[PDB]
């Protein structure tokens, strides 16, 4: 199925989001540990979706985004937003630099299956 | 800007489409003269819209549809089928099948603007 890229540099995290995926039903989920290690990832591309944490190491996740998005060969990857907290300025951030969307941590595995879903409702699928 | 393949097995309705989004500022376009060509030409990546007639010899624009998104690395891609009047129910297969918008022909530059916008918001936060 669809390659996902869980980026976070928090190995539990990118444990938990890579096994919400797979009791989701998607089982290809590749890692990467931050902006930097999802775009050299991303770069070989076959990758159909991107979720990353925030907050990271070398690049984070608002600047993984806009780099994403300024990459005619990116552009259109969706990329779920991995949030801490409530309603933070950078959800309108995220919304700025076009996010797929955003998932406040912690999120069940129904919460991430709703906001996959609208995704695949905007895209196709 | 941002690569579109112009997608017709007529020379003269690619010049058509490809003139619209060149006189609307998208100078980046490519093109293909069927759906197996449409695919043959993503395979090597960079694009980011696809715009493609509904009738082709060898692979019609609903099979692309439902190939660009079976795939999953360019699932995503924004495919916005062309179609022609007295055609109702294949705005619903179109649909069903996941296509991003529709345009009928004769559009405009107006036209094709106001959709590559409706489409390119359904596509973020």
């Amino acid at each position: 199925e669809l390659k996902f890229l869980v980026v976070d540099d928090f190995s539990t995290g990118r444990r938990i989001v890579r096994n919400l995926l797979k009791e989701l039903g998607f089982n290809n989920v590749e890692e990467a540990e931050d902006g930097v290690d999802a775009l050299n990832k991303l770069q070989a591309g076959g990758y159909g979706f991107v979720i990353s944490d925030w907050n990271m190491p070398n690049m984070d996740g608002l600047e993984l985004l806009k780099t994403i998005r300024a990459d005619g060969a990116m552009s259109a990857l969706p990329v779920l937003m991995v949030t801490a907290e409530a309603k933070k300025e950078n959800i309108i951030a995220a919304a700025q630099a076009g996010a797929s969307g955003y998932v406040v941590k912690p999120f069940t595995a129904a919460t991430l299956e709703e906001k996959l879903n609208k995704i695949f409702e905007k895209l196709g699928m």
